[PDB]
């Protein structure tokens, strides 16, 4: 009772998490929870307890130098400054770089070089700008790259965010759509792992997923599909046809310790990973990693939240 929560989410999200009744649930628990407009001034808004929002748009429109979105980034940021007691669901450093494919695959690769544990190896990315003409794929080898691979937005948000191709010979390459992020596309016998985090607590969601695919080039077109779609609970594409090497269940000793460190790295707490393993290693591979995601599904998510505001207010 008597604790603020300033929120700010878009009309979509709110409406995607049900967020209003989320709002309303914290009320009943005695805590006030207001809108912020952060066209006017914060402080008038406050005291502030904590913030809970998604403010990747106008993140992204700064970037861009808008006029309106830089005044709002920048009143948003001194507000935190002035207030280091108001815990801020998550920081703003933590969304640009989770917002940015190139960025946040090559922090998983510097914590998985870090963490010193053979149980996790995730796959060679690029940044490809540009198609280099016949030698593309001279370019993506040098990096670690072959077919069969999947080209995915840079920008992890937005309208296509999730719209993907994945190519397997030299004549799919018109599928591409640069500048894009290239990953290798692992075999892992068809099944996702979708982990949600909050906070302290995770989910792990066993999802259908790409069937394994041979091994260098193969004889097919290049496969337009949308990862969130994909990996409902939901096509051909996700039927396995057998099972190959490694097929086993993920480790709950992994999971914790990669969703541990990404916190500790970012500070960020609202967030998911998409895991595989890699049927030819058995090691546990991240393909994505989501900014707030919509916890579309998601068994106690309100209780969850709940839970975890109260956790960070007990700190």
């Amino acid at each position: 009772k008597g604790k603020r929560v300033g929120y700010w989410l878009s009309e979509k999200k709110i409406k995607k998490l049900n967020f209003q009744a989320f709002a309303e649930l914290c009320r009943k628990r005695g805590m006030e929870v207001v809108q912020l407009n952060l066209s006017r001034p914060i402080e008038e808004q406050g005291p502030l307890d904590v913030i809970i929002h998604k403010l990747t748009d106008v993140i992204l429109e700064a970037d861009q130098n808008d006029s309106q979105s830089l005044e709002l980034v920048h009143r948003f940021q001194e507000y935190i400054d002035a207030h280091p007691e108001t815990i801020v669901l998550d920081p703003l450093p933590a969304i640009r770089t989770l917002l940015d494919r190139s960025k946040s695959y090559e922090l998983i690769r510097k914590i998985e070089a870090y963490m010193e544990d053979d149980r996790i190896c995730s796959p060679p990315f690029m940044e490809l700008t540009s198609l280099c003409g016949d030698d593309t794929m001279r370019l993506l080898e040098k990096n670690g790259l072959t077919f069969p691979f999947i080209c995915k937005t840079r920008v992890a948000h937005g309208t296509n965010s999730h719209e993907m191709a994945i190519v397997f010979n030299q004549e799919g390459l018109n599928a591409i759509q640069p500048p894009c992020v290239v990953q290798n596309f692992i075999n892992h016998n068809a099944v996702l792992y979708k982990v949600f985090v909050v906070g302290e607590s995770y989910t792990v969601v066993q999802r259908p997923s790409l069937k394994n695919f041979s091994a260098g080039t193969s004889d097919r077109e290049s496969i337009f599909f949308n990862s969130h779609n994909v990996s409902k609970p939901e096509s051909v594409l996700t039927e396995l046809d057998k099972i190959e090497g490694v097929f086993e269940r993920p480790s709950d000793e992994v999971i914790r310790e990669l969703s541990r460190a990404l916190r500790q790295a970012l500070g960020v707490s609202l967030f998911g990973i998409d895991i595989i393993i890699n049927n030819q290693t058995g090691q546990h591979a991240v393909i994505d990693i989501n900014a707030f995601p919509g916890y579309e599904g998601v068994s106690e998510f309100f209780t969850d939240l709940l839970n975890h505001i109260a956790t960070v207010l007990q700190g």
